[PDB]
This record gives structure tokens, sequence and C-alpha cells, in this order.
């Protein structure tokens, strides 16, 4: 709630657009997030959607976890998720990505407090 709520919004939060068309978001987010801090995650997903269309979610079709479970909540229809696939080659500060458009379903985790959502599990 004062480190994990962030991280999730850190990774997987973007309520700016609705979508992403080109390899040029993917890129410039790792990039802004600075994802690629340190070392660049291969592959990383962006939610498209309301932050609080997203912790809706922690209270509606509850699954079980990639791990633990239940403490899963899955999102009723359909997200606007944008894929970061990491591309080129190099382990070092090249890092480029390739942007996967998709509309799927999240499967998130959620620390309620009232409720915040702490990791992004599987995104379908």
């Amino acid at each position: 709630k004062e480190t994990a709520a962030a991280k999730f919004e850190r990774q997987h939060m973007d309520s700016s657009t609705s979508a992403a068309s080109s390899s040029n978001y993917c890129n410039q987010m790792m990039k802004s997030r600075n994802l690629t801090k340190d070392r660049c995650k291969p592959v990383n997903t962006f939610v498209h959607e309301s932050l609080a269309d997203v912790q809706a979610v922690c209270s509606q079709k509850n699954v079980a976890c990639k791990n633990g479970q239940t403490n899963c909540y899955q999102s009723y229809s359909t997200m606007s998720i944008t894929d970061c696939r990491e591309t080129g080659s190099s382990k070092y500060p090249n890092c480029a990505y390739k942007t996967t458009q998709a509309n799927k379903h999240i499967i998130v985790a959620c620390e309620g407090n009232p409720y915040v959502p702490v990791h992004f599990d599987a995104s379908v």
C-alpha cells in the first residue's frame, strides 16, 4: 500500500491512453518507468485501463494465483492490454522492445485496505 500498490502501478499501469499501436510505446514506456533500469526485463504487460477499473477487479471473479491462490481476482471481461516484448540481443543497455497489442483479461492479487492491486499475475 506504500510500495506494493506503487510497484504495480509502476510496471503495469498506463491510464493515459486507450491503447498502444507501435514499438514506440514499448520502447519509451520501459524507459520512462525506468524498467530498463539496471537490467531490462524480457517481457512486461501494461494495462490501458483506468486505475479504478483495475482495482475494481480486486472484487470480481475470485481465482487461483499462479502460486499460492486466491487473493487472485480475474477481470470479468476484457481489458486493453499492451505487451512489451524484448528484442535486439546483448546483455547490456541494448534493450529494444516490440509492441504487441492484445485484448485479454487480467489476473491480479490484491492487498485491500481499501483494495489495491499489488501483483500482476497472469495476463490470461
